[PDB]
Parts: C-alpha cells; structure tokens; sequence
C-alpha cells in the first residue's frame, strides 16, 4: 500500500520547491556544494529506476552550470574538479549514473577526467596507497574519498572504452582498502587513517562509524563483481551490510531503523544529515546484484525488507507536507534527519537523504 515511486517524486518536488535555485542551477547555495551532487544523484537514480524523465531538463541545467570552473578552485579547470577529492568523487559518480540513464558519452567523459584528477593525489609513500581528501594540505587519507574513488574506477571498468587499467586500479584500490585497517573487527568502517608519529605506519583512527562510509563501499564492490563475475566481492559487501543491519552495532535501532550516530545528541551537521540516504541507495544496488547472482528467489530479502522497514518508518514519523497557497501550487513532502524521530525542520541534506531511501525502494 506504499508507492515508493510516487513518494520519491513528492520528495523530489519538495526538494525543488524549498531548496532549488533556478538562477544558480543549484540546490541551496548556503549548503555544501558536494551535497548538490548527491541530490543530483538521487534525482538521476529516481529516473533510472522509475523510467521517468520528468526532471531531465533540470538535471541537464545543473550539470551545465556546475561543470564550469569553480570560483573557489579555478585550477581544477571545471568538470567538477574541486579542492577536495571527495567533492569531485560525488559529482563523478553522479555522471556515471547520468551516463547509465542517457547513454550520452559526454557524461562518461566527465567521469574519466574526474578519475584522472583524483588519481593525482594517490600516493604509495604513505599508508602504502590511498588518496588524500584535502588537496591543499594532504594530511588525511579517509574512508569516504577512497570509497568514492574505488567505486569510480570500478564503474569505469564496466563502461569506459579503456576498461583494462580501470579494472587493475579498482582491484589494487580494493586490496589497499582491505589492508588499510579502516574495516574494523565488526566489519564496519571508521572515518579514516591516522599516521604514526615515529614509524610512519598508518592505522584506523577510531573516529565515528558513519553510514555513508558503509554504503559507497557496497556499490564499489557491486561494480567490482560486475567487472569480474567474482562473487567474493559480493560476499565482502554482504558482510559490511549485515554488520549495519545488526542492532548490536548501534547503526540499526531496536525498531529496525537506520540511525546516524549523531541523532541521539541531535548534533547531526549539514554533512551528516545526508549520510543515511547514500547508504540506502547503495544497499539497494547490493540487493539487486545479490538477487541476480543466485537462482534463489529468497536472495537478498533482508536488504529489501530493511529498506522497506525504514521506508514505512520515515513515511509515518518523519514526513511533513508543504502548505499550498493561492499563488504557489507546488506539492510534495519534506523530511527531517531522523527516520524515526519527529519532524522538526527540513534541510536540503535531510531532504536528499530522504529521496535516496524512496529511490532505494523503487
Ligand atoms: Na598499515
């Protein structure tokens, strides 16, 4: 009795009615730029899974304007090449999705430029591999920038005409990620790596376990499986997803709802507000690959049931409708950060995460 497609469209319409800036071809200029890339990913993936083309013109407008040389990083020369490798990775993966939706080689070319850009800050001389997130400072090799890069090369290994070195780079990047220690003893991924002051060796910095660091890695392993047909990549991804679903690890509540570690203290900032939807979209990618890899009709119900359970909870406890007026007839739905808690306000990162959950159920 729940239409995930219609609810995703209502959430996207609510995102546009409250946060889209037509004069800037961007959502919420007061919010981080990379979250506009996540929002573009959610709108693109909605069209891919639902077969709709309703926001195609808007998405093209955002791409055309935001691919220009960024005013805060002109040396990147545009094409989403920014002052941080994870900022670039979010838009790069959005262009991979835009290529999947349209088949236009232009978007694939952007992702190829982004891969070569991010690779510039991969070094073997610290932590035996991995890339830095802070382009200007080069002091932090974290989980999200390396998960985004890994999913990028793995995606290009399935789509780019020169798929050989992208597969070799993806296999080498996953080998480094697995051996880095960021995947801890319960198969969850901490924020990044610290460096020994004397030996130069790198180790898990034990910073918080964020949901989107348990998600992007799943899509990377799904793409690695599609490029190799090796179910070992799916089994590693399933181990990470199963750790998130286990309530003993604190990411899944007693009611079975995905819960960011900052929701209890009500301290989720603009970045953390978008994390949950990114995991949900990537979990749906894993559930699809798992169901298609085995003849069992029971392949991956837990992931589908999890996404469905979280969807109903967000529908009932986290929803709020915009008030239509005599002048503005825009209709849709707004959402807060907690998928079980009350609706206090709606922000663009909160809304983008919302769309990701509905799209993950399409
Ligand atoms: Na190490």
């Amino acid at each position: 009795s729940l239409n995930s497609t219609g609810l995703a469209q209502a959430a996207i319409n609510g995102l546009n009615a409250r946060f889209y800036e037509s004069s800037n071809a961007r959502w919420s200029s007061d919010e981080p730029w990379w979250i506009s890339g996540v929002a573009l990913t959610m709108v693109i993936e909605y069209m891919r899974r639902s077969g709709s083309k309703e926001y195609l013109d808007q998405v093209e407008d955002v791409i055309e304007v935001q691919r220009q040389p960024l005013s805060w990083w002109p040396s990147g020369e545009g094409e989403f090449r920014a002052d941080a490798t994870d900022d670039t990775g979010w838009w790069a993966l959005a262009m991979v999705r835009m290529y999947d939706l349209t088949g236009n080689e232009d978007y694939l070319n952007i992702s190829i430029k982004d891969e070569a850009y991010m690779r510039q800050w991969w070094t073997d001389t610290e932590c035996g591999g991995g890339l830095y997130v802070d382009i200007q400072d080069l002091t932090y090799k974290n989980a999200i920038a390396n998960e985004l890069y890994l999913k990028l090369v793995a995606s290009l290994a399935n789509r780019a005409p020169n798929a050989t070195i992208y597969l070799d780079r993806a296999q080498q990047a996953w080998t480094w990620f697995l051996g880095s220690g960021m995947i801890n003893g319960v198969n969850l991924i901490n924020d990044g790596l610290a460096r020994d002051s004397n030996t130069g060796s790198c180790y898990n910095n034990r910073l918080p376990v964020w949901t989107y660091n348990q998600g992007v890695i799943l899509g990377a392993l799904v793409e690695l499986y599609h490029a190799t047909k090796d179910e070992s990549y799916l089994l590693s991804a399933q181990a990470i997803a199963d750790a998130v679903l286990s309530p003993s690890n604190g990411l899944t509540s007693s009611s079975g709802v995905l819960t960011e570690t900052c929701e209890g203290s009500d301290s989720c900032n603009q970045d953390q507000q978008v994390f949950k939807g990114v995991f949900a979209l990537n979990l749906a990618e894993l559930g699809d690959a798992v169901a298609g890899a085995s003849s069992d009709p029971d392949a991956g119900q837990d992931y589908r049931e999890y996404l469905d359970t979280n969807m109903q909870s967000m529908y009932a406890n986290d929803r709020s409708e915009i008030v239509p007026t005599l002048f503005d007839s825009s209709t849709g739905d707004l959402y807060d950060v907690s998928w079980s808690g009350p609706f206090r306000n709606a922000t663009m990162p909160k809304q983008a995460s919302a769309i990701g959950l509905y799209v993950a159920n399409i």
